[PDB]
Parts: C-alpha cells; structure tokens; sequence
C-alpha cells in the first residue's frame, strides 16, 4: 500500500533527475519540452542543491554522492547574473545545510567520503561570506538583489517582507554550525525591524505588518497585510524559529501567536457560492481583497503546526479549514491540480465563469500550475497532526495528477491550464523545488516514520525551510 506509493514516488524522482542528469546536469535546471538547460539560478545547479536533501531522505547514494562531488566544484563568487538573496538562501544554503545536518545525523550510514560531507558547511560558509555584504545598509536590512563581484545593488529603496524575513533560519543556523556568530547577528538584526513594526500604522492589527521596509531606517513603507507572495515566508518562519530552538526565540512565537489570532479574527473569508469553504483576503486601509494564491496554501501548514507544537487546538482547527479550502481549489478543476490564483469576489465573478464559481466557489484568475508544492505542504502536515489518512489520500490524489498532466520524456514540466484537458499547453520550465519539496513532500506522506518526519508537539528533532530542506533544530 503505502510502501508500493513511497516507491512510485521515488520512481517519478529518479525519473526526472535522469532526465535532469541527461540533459541539463551540472546547468540550474533542465527545460522539459526541448530537453535543454537554462540557468536561472546563477548557474551554480540549482536542481542539484536542491535535490540533495530529497535524495538523501530516499536512500539514492548514486543521486547523493553525484551532488556532493558537484558541490566541491562550485565557484560561489563567479556568476554572470545579478544574484537574490533570498532565493540563493532558500535554495542553496539551506540545501547544504540539510544535507550536512541529515548526512551528520539520521543517515550518517548512506555515504562514504566524509570529506564531501564537511564540504557542504564549508561551502555554505563561502556562499554566505559571499553574500553578506548585501546586510551592510544604515538599518540592517539588506539589499535583496545584489551584484556579487562589484558589491552594487538594485538602487531599491525598500526590501519585501518575506524576501527580508525568510532568511534567519537559515543565516542562523549556519552561525550554529561554525561557532561564527556574525551570520546570526546579521540576519537577526534585520529580523529586529519585523518583531517591534513601525510606524503603528505599519501594523493594522496584532502581529499582522506591512510588506515592504525602507532599507534605510528599518520602517514599513505600507500598511497592506497579506499572506500572499511577497510576505507568506515571514510568517512562517516566526513560528518555525520558535521550533528551531524555543529558548532563543521565545519572542518570535510570541509574535506569530499574534498574528495567528488577528488572521483568524480579520482574514478569514467565506465564499458567497459556499460558505462552507475559507480562504485568507488581503487587507489594505480598511479594503479587502477577496483573492488568493497557490502559494498562499502554506498557510494551513503553518497553523497546524503552530497548533500542535503550541497545543492549541483552534490553530489546528483553523488549519484544517485552510487546507480544505485549497483542497478544494484542487479538486474542482479538471486535471485535479489547483489553479494559481483566484478569487471569489461576488462583484467580480467573469461571466464565462459564473456557473464554475457558484458550484466550486470560485473563479480561476490564472489557471497554470508550475509545479508548486504549498498545498501538498499542509496535506503532509495535516495527516502528520491529525493522523487521518484522508490526508494522506489527498496528497496522493495529487500526485497522481501532477505525474498524469506534467510529465514529458525527460521530467516534468509546468501547464497552463489546470482546468482544460491535459493541462492546456506545457511550459518549457521545471523549476528546482519539484525537486526539494513536491517529491519530499508526496514520499513523506507514504513513507516510514522517521526522525526527519514532522512530529506532532515538542517532538521535532528537524524542522523545515521553506524550499522544504530539514534542518536540525538547536543543541
Ligand atoms: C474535495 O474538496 C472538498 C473541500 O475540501 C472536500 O470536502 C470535505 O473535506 C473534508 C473531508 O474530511 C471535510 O472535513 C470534515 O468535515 C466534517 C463534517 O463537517 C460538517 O459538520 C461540522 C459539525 O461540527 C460543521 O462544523 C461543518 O461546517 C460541516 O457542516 C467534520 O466532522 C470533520 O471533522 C472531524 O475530523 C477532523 C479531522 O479530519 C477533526 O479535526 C475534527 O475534530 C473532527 O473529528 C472534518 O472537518 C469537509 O467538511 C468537506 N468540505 C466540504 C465543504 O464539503 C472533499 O472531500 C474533496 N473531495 C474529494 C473526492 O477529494
Ligand atoms: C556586476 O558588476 C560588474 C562590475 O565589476 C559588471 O562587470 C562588467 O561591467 C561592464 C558591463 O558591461 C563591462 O565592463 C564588463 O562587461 C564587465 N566588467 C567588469 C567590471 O568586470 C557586471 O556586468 C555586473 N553584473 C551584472 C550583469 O549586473
Ligand atoms: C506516472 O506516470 C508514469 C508514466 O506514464 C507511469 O509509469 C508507466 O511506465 C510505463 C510507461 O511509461 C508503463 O509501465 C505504464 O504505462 C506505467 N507503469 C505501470 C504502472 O505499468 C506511473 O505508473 C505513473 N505513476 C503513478 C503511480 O500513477
Ligand atoms: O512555489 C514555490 C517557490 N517559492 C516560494 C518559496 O518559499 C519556495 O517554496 C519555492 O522557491
Ligand atoms: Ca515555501
């Protein structure tokens, strides 16, 4: 049963490394359709980085041991492009770091060269010495889009909310790891400016703040409250720090408990067609925004965990109806994949969509699917919580969907729309964390327990980046 379903989704893994490794390997990542390669990563191979951590948890020494070799090649401070900061975190740091801390730990017997191991914190520590210039502002918060050869930026004036909040865990845990506590400070600091918001204004309700700050004093230059993209990743890593190490960041929980509370008091929204559903709106001055995206569906994951590790039974709740909701964007389409965005605003319902919003409760904004993994992500953590195996078949319902309308000879490639037969028309893009979370994702949910799984309250030896990459918790 779940032993024959942890393999098919080994199977769909080793399917498109193979046709990574074919074509693209050591390229950012392989185009599916023409079967070429593109680097929109900066050409260090994100598809590989990535795929570490997934690798390792599934026992693939060949897929394992091929990475690390490549990760000792990599030149950090050569790239011909501008580089994200907190795209680079996400990706490449935290996928050494788990690697190291998952080949250090709970499968300390799956390679030999020990050298190639103490190589991932090496090279994580020259990626962020690399990079930490970008920190060096008036207030601490840093520029997000930097040039690291001639140490210029982007000219911004402001830095989003999750691009500046989505970086402690792992700045962080790399200080933990060489005993360097100038990684910690740095991304700490500009963290400081996202726990105590200013102006008051900045901050419409409890916990909840605004989207972009001033990199030049450290104040939000807006009051719009969302879960969207562009701040979803500051809220979830408040909670999870808590996680990491609970004496620490006693004060990051506070403020997620906060924002848990107000959202669950002022962003809840029920459609008019179905009142039975939730989704989150966004809020600006008093308006708000009846609409939502793929990624916006972390959010059920992040109450539910918040909820057990807290033992509070109504952010468990909540949760739940979260990720019924973004199961039922899922569901309700044609090829069974979710849409990656929408909306459900009765005053604004296209007339070609009428009849689809009152039955589903919704009408598709935009109908393509890029290989996202947000709602599979609160799937596994809802059948890891609750225990119940619905699910855990929602996770495969999924799966199966996405291996039946993305998948080409050499991988798997995003479709444009979810709600035509087929998926529409194929994109000539597989973005890396297929790799790192929609197969981490599905495997987990069918795969033995293990110290790497979430656990359910102050059990968690690992916890989750948001690219899905396990880290180890603190001490
Ligand atoms: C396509 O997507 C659909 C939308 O997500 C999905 O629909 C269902 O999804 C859930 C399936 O389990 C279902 O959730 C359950 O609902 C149970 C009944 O709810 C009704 O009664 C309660 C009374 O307390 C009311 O409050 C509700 O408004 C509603 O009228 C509920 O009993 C159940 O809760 C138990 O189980 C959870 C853990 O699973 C515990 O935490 C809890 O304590 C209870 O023990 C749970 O909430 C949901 O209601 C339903 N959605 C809708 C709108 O229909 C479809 O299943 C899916 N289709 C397919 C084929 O995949
Ligand atoms: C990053 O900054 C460097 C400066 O060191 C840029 O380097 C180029 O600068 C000019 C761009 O037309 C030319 O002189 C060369 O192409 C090159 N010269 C140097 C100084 O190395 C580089 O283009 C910048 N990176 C990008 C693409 O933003
Ligand atoms: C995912 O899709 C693949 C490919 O369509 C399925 O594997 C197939 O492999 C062969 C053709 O590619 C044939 O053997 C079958 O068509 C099929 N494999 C089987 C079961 O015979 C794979 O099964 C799909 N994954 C799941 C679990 O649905
Ligand atoms: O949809 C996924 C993509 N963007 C959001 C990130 O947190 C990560 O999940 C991935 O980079
Ligand atoms: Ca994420």
């Amino acid at each position: 049963s779940n032993q024959a379903k942890a393999d098919a989704v080994k199977e769909a893994f080793q399917h498109a490394w193979n046709g990574y490794m074919k074509y693209a390997f050591p390229h950012d990542e392989l185009t599916p359709v023409s079967n070429g390669h593109a680097d929109s990563r900066n050409g260090w191979g994100a598809s590989a980085v990535d795929a570490l951590s997934t690798a390792v948890i599934m026992g693939k020494a060949d897929v394992v041991n091929a990475i690390l070799e490549h990760v000792a090649d990599i030149d950090f401070s050569k790239t011909s492009d501008t580089v994200s900061l907190f795209e680079t975190t996400i990706r490449y740091l935290a996928g050494m770091l788990s690697g190291y801390d998952l080949l250090q730990g709970p499968a300390k017997n799956l390679v030999d060269n020990q050298d190639l191991i103490d190589g991932l914190l090496d090279q994580s520590r020259n990626l962020a010495d690399v990079l930490k210039f970008a920190f060096d502002t008036p207030s601490g918060v840093p520029y997000n889009n930097i040039n690291i050869t001639s140490h210029g930026n982007d000219g911004a004036t402001t830095n989003g909310l999750a691009v500046t909040g989505t970086l402690v865990l792992e700045w962080t845990r790399l200080s933990d790891l060489t005993g360097d506590e100038e990684y910690a400070k740095l991304s700490q600091k500009a963290e400081s400016y996202l726990l105590k918001p200013q102006p008051s204004s900045s901050e419409p309700f409890p916990g909840l703040v605004g989207s972009s700050i001033n990199i030049n004093d450290g104040q939000f230059a807006d009051s719009r409250v969302s879960w969207n993209g562009g701040d979803d990743s500051f809220y979830e890593y408040l909670i999870k720090m808590y996680v990491y190490d609970p004496k620490r960041f006693e004060t990051y929980k506070d403020r997620w408990v906060l924002a848990a509370e107000s959202t669950i008091k002022h962003l809840k929204s029920h459609p008019k067609s179905r009142p039975d559903l939730t989704f989150l709106s966004s809020y600006s001055n008093r308006n708000y925004d009846l609409s939502s995206q793929h990624l916006t569906c972390f959010d059920g994951g992040s109450f539910l965990l918040g909820g057990t590790v807290l033992d509070r039974q109504d952010f468990i709740d909540f949760g739940l109806e979260l990720v019924d909701g973004c199961e039922a964007t899922y569901n309700s389409t044609l090829t069974k994949i979710g849409p990656d965005s929408w909306g459900w605003d009765p005053k604004k319902v296209p007339s070609d969509q009428k009849e689809f919003y009152e039955k589903a409760g919704f009408y598709i904004s935009s109908g393509s699917y890029v290989l996202r993994p947000e709602v599979i992500e609160s799937f596994y953590y809802a059948h890891r919580v609750t225990g119940k195996e619905i699910y855990r078949d929602w996770v495969w319902n999924a799966f199966v969907a996405i291996n039946s309308t993305c998948r080409t000879d050499s991988g798997f490639a995003a479709v444009s729309d979810v709600n035509k037969a087929n998926g529409g028309s194929k994109y000539d893009n597989q973005e890396s964390f297929l790799f790192a979370e929609v197969m981490k994702y599905s495997y987990l949910a069918h795969s033995e327990d293990a110290a790497w799984q979430v656990q359910k309250g102050g059990k968690n030896t690992f916890v989750y980046n948001t690219e899905a990459h396990p880290i180890s918790v603190a001490r």
